[PDB]
């Protein structure tokens, strides 16, 4: 009665602030911990890494250790650092199983001697901390003894006490070690994505309740382009697209825990497996690889049209099915593709219906069309474009900007000399938000239109006041449709949001799948039998073509509110 696995591909989660360490014993002289670890660039990319970590005992454990395993240990970890100095704390918790708490002398005091190599670049640190073994907290500061160090500070992380962790009931076997004198001896081996390897040894002496630590480390074969040779790791922060992430994974959570209730699929729970590409094409590539070498036979997502289209070359070599719920560029259905879906429609239908509403309702004087150069939003500024000159409008413009710039001083100066009244922007929010505040603040009653990649509450947080009266196109209002109103308050009872249209577009995916899985769980019979049937859906009955594109889908034209709301333009 085994789970079905279904793949879920975000982009730019934050994921879980705790990490969990599996401990085992083979024999009384060895523990042997197991752990998973991604670390975070500051453009908002994974880089994985798995670790497996060897404690040596000059004495056997006590018989009770050796008898109550597994053990899971939860550990959360806080850096600030230069490049010279690192400041450090860590929380340890330990359970009998999978389940958070859900939300002579043991030490006092300790030092740490650290030093080796990374791709040859020496380095050597010292400094002094402490912590509470009655609860598993500890703190470290780090001073540099070789000046400047030419690496990222993070790999050092987590390498930089497990004599602080307290079990369930007594002593960890490490503190135990610890008071009986005998102690213990550690070596840690990591692998990295790229192939690089990282390995650590570590001794100790106690003095009293002080620990006095020493560290030695050699990593080799990381990319000299890389992001830890190049200082480019980070703690996480929201960035362009944890929006849409977080949109595809409320609608996700909330259509498998409906199924799940309901008996699956012929008694069978479907279970999701979480990923993350950052809409990246290169992320996007690694992803799509490990999925098919994890034995997953079925996709939901690649969110954005830049890495939903080489994704998809992986998935259909591979014999793998593919549902995107937010990918909208015309070219990921145009190749002769046989196991790629949409539950979205098309940016060619998309610009014709903002073209036509400009040249029917608005009838403005002087139009500039603006772009950031992507995929997306340079293809809905073309087909935008088109529709404009076809119908014989003033188009003063039409110009690209960089993704990520936040000074638009050069366009809000441009757009007040040549008295622009209307702008068409193809594009993101954090671009969008940037323009329209900055637009208010000097002045200009410059009406703006976008995509439904500006339809957000995280447009609202960027632009404040500026964003009301916004015109976008976007789906329907799926939320206020009465049928959809037990989910609306599922969605709400766990503090989440349901207004965003990613959260519909994903559950209607997974009710697509679900109604090919109760045929076959052949990836290119479950294609053939949604093309040739309909299924119902919170958005309503869904017919596919032979291509994979929704049949009579259709944008509607809202205005925008600075509370983060749509409502009908007429
Ligand atoms: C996340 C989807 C975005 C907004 C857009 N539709 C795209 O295809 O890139
Ligand atoms: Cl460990």
């Amino acid at each position: 009665m085994e789970d079905i696995k279904v793949a879920v591909v975000g982009a730019m989660s934050a994921g879980a602030d705790w990490r969990i360490s599996k401990e085992a014993c083979p024999n009384g002289k060895t523990l042997i911990s197991t752990l998973k670890w991604s670390y975070t660039t500051g453009d908002g990319k994974r880089y994985r890494s798995t670790a497996r970590t060897t404690f040596t005992f000059a004495k056997p454990m006590a018989a009770n250790y050796l008898k109550n395993q597994p053990m899971y240990v939860f550990r959360r970890t806080e850096l600030k650092h230069s490049k010279t100095e690192m400041d450090f704390k860590e929380w340890q918790k330990a359970f009998t199983d999978v389940v958070g708490m859900d939300e002579a002398s043991l030490p006092a005091t300790h030092e740490l001697h650290i030093f080796g190599s990374i791709n040859g670049v020496g380095f050597d640190m010292v400094g002094q901390g402490s912590g509470n073994p009655n609860v598993g907290y500890e703190e470290l500061n780090l001073k540099s003894t070789k000046g400047e160090l030419q690496f990222s500070p993070w790999i050092l992380v987590p390498h930089i006490f497990h004599q602080y962790l307290p079990y369930p009931d007594g002593m960890s076997p490490f503190q135990a070690a610890m008071v009986d004198g005998s102690g213990y001896q550690v070596h840690r081996t990591v692998r990295f994505e790229d192939g690089a390897s990282l390995t650590v040894n570590y001794r100790y002496t106690y003095e009293g309740s002080h620990i006095k630590g020493e560290a030695q480390v050699k990593g080799t074969g990381f990319p000299a382009d890389g992001p830890v040779m190049t200082n480019s790791l980070t703690a996480f922060h929201i960035g362009p697209v944890t929006q849409y992430g977080d949109q595809e994974f409320t609608g996700a959570e909330q259509a498998v825990a409906d199924i799940n209730a309901r008996g699956g699929i012929k008694g069978n729970k479907l279970q999701i497996v979480k990923y993350d590409d950052a809409c990246d094409p290169k992320q996007a590539v690694a992803v799509a690889n490990r999925v098919v070498n994890d034995g997953i036979k079925y996709v939901i997502g690649h969110l954005c049209s830049s890495s939903a289209q080489p994704a998809s070359d992986i998935y259909e070599d591979a014999g793998i099915l593919m549902i995107t719920p937010a990918a909208t560029a015309p070219e990921l259905t145009a190749r002769g593709y046989q196991l790629i879906l949409r539950t979205t429609g098309l940016d060619s239908d998309q610009g014709l219906t903002a073209a036509k509403y400009i040249l029917e309702k608005v009838k403005p004087q002087r139009i500039a069309i603006v772009h950031d150069k992507q995929q997306y939003g340079e293809g809905l500024a073309r087909a935008v474009q088109g529709g404009l000159k076809k119908g014989n409008a003033n188009v003063v413009f039409f110009d690209g900007i960089t993704a990520g710039e936040k000074d638009f001083s050069t366009l809000v100066a441009r757009l007040k000399k040549e008295n622009i009244d209307f702008v068409y922007y193809g594009g993101y929010h954090p671009e969008m938000g940037q323009i329209l505040r900055q637009a208010r603040a000097a002045g200009l009653k410059t009406q703006f239109m976008g995509p439904e990649g500006v339809a957000n509450v995280s447009l609202s947080n960027i632009a404040g006041e500026s964003a009301e009266g916004l015109l976008v196109t976007k789906p329907k209002n799926y939320d206020q449709v009465p049928a959809n109103k037990h989910i609306v308050d599922a969605v709400k009872a766990k503090k989440q949001d349901p207004s965003g249209a990613f959260v519909w577009t994903t559950y209607a995916a997974l009710q697509s799948l679900q109604a090919g899985l109760n045929q076959s769980d052949d990836p290119a019979e479950i294609a053939k039998y949604l093309k040739a049937n309909s299924v119902d859906t919170v958005m309503g009955p869904l017919t596919w073509d032979e291509k994979g594109d929704l049949k009579g889908f259709e944008f509607g034209v809202f205005d925008w509110h600075a509370n983060g709301t749509a409502t009908d333009a007429k």
